[PDB]
């Protein structure tokens, strides 16, 4: 009976722990909402069995430990929900910005298409490809010092690039390249969104680790309550 409630709490714990992995592997809003709907139904059932279990209890010290184990699980799960949703918007903000940056880069490299104007247009062409490779590499990095180094490296390339387009002779080419570079330079805010996505991923991993420890502490208090036999 206290044993009947404890077995259900222990099995809903392991289910919630899988729904949390489902939630953190969600790739879009539909999946994120569907994993969140399942996790809330399972937490609601877990809470009715916890309530049955304590209704039949007297040890107020145990009951205080159980109430604080339950509040910790509920806060840990509400915080991971905010984190996971912030993870999908941040990934979006970054991909939209990388795609605007890829279009401006291609357009810049096409203005360089046609004696020493030639090797000069070819160097600008190579530099626009290397800044686009930097941005494609930067959104795949999981190390934070590397993210910051690519950021200052892309910024120094952008400076070299704008000083090379001043040496460009055709007046019109010169200015169409120069305004693309100033559009590209405005999108450099994507590297501070890459740093927020790193910090949010790290906070979310720490939170999932805390979920396993919190659930292990919750069942360890309910097993103590069932030595009421």
């Amino acid at each position: 009976s206290a044993m009947i409630e404890a077995r259900q709490v222990s099995e809903l714990s392991t289910r919630i722990i899988s729904s949390v992995q489902m939630l953190s592997n969600a790739q879009n809003e539909q999946e994120r909402k569907e994993a969140g709907r399942v996790l809330f139904e399972q937490l609601e059932s877990l809470l009715t069995h916890i309530k049955e279990l304590g209704g039949e209890s007297f040890d107020s010290k145990l009951l205080d430990a159980l109430e604080s184990n339950v509040q910790n699980v509920i806060n840990n799960l509400a915080e991971l929900g905010v984190t996971v949703e912030r993870k999908l918007w941040l990934a979006k903000e970054i991909d939209t910005r990388v795609e605007e940056m890829r279009l401006l880069s291609e357009e810049l490299e096409q203005l360089t298409r046609t004696l020493d104007l030639t090797e000069r247009l070819h160097e600008l062409h190579l530099l626009a490809f290397k800044m686009l490779n930097q941005i494609e590499e930067a959104r795949t990095l999981t190390n934070v010092d590397r993210i910051q180094q690519i950021q200052t490296a892309f910024e120094n390339n952008l400076k070299i690039m704008k000083r090379r387009v001043l040496a460009v002779e055709d007046p019109t080419r010169s200015k169409q390249m120069s305004q693309l570079l100033t559009e590209l330079g405005k999108r450099q805010v994507v590297f501070t969104i890459l740093l927020q996505q790193y910090e949010n991923n790290e906070q979310s991993q720490q939170l999932m680790q805390k979920t396993l420890e919190l659930f292990s502490e919750l069942n360890s208090t309910v097993n103590k309550l069932v030595d009421d036999s």
